[PDB]
């Protein structure tokens, strides 16, 4: 994952992307991830989480802050404040 560290590195990942996918490149993406070449199976760049099973109206971001939510990248980009709220705190 350090070929991934860049979002143009990221998005040549998804040139094999089923375009069935409700969920598009560039947000996957922006929000860190690339593909890993089978089924809808995508990591994180930074933290190496992995998220699958994308349905219509899912976010990749606020997917980060559910199941990542100390990825450094995530709070770099969006802010322990988002991350705290996704995670149910206020
Ligand atoms: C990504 C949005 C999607 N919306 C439906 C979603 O929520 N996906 C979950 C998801 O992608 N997860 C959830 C699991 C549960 C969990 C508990 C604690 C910490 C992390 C957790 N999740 C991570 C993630 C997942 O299953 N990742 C798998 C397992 C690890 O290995 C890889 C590698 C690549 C891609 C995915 C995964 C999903 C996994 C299977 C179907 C049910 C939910
Ligand atoms: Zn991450």
């Amino acid at each position: 994952n350090l070929s991934m560290q860049t979002h143009a590195a990221r998005m040549r990942t998804f040139m094999y992307w089923p375009s069935s996918v409700p969920v598009q490149p560039e947000q996957l993406a922006s929000a860190g991830f690339y593909y890993v070449g089978r089924n809808d199976d995508v990591k994180c760049f930074c933290c190496d989480g992995g998220l699958r099973c994308w349905e219509s109206g899912d976010d990749p971001w606020v997917e980060h802050a559910k199941w990542f939510p100390r990825c450094e990248f995530l709070i770099r980009m969006k802010g322990q404040e988002f991350v705290d709220e996704i995670q149910g705190r206020y």
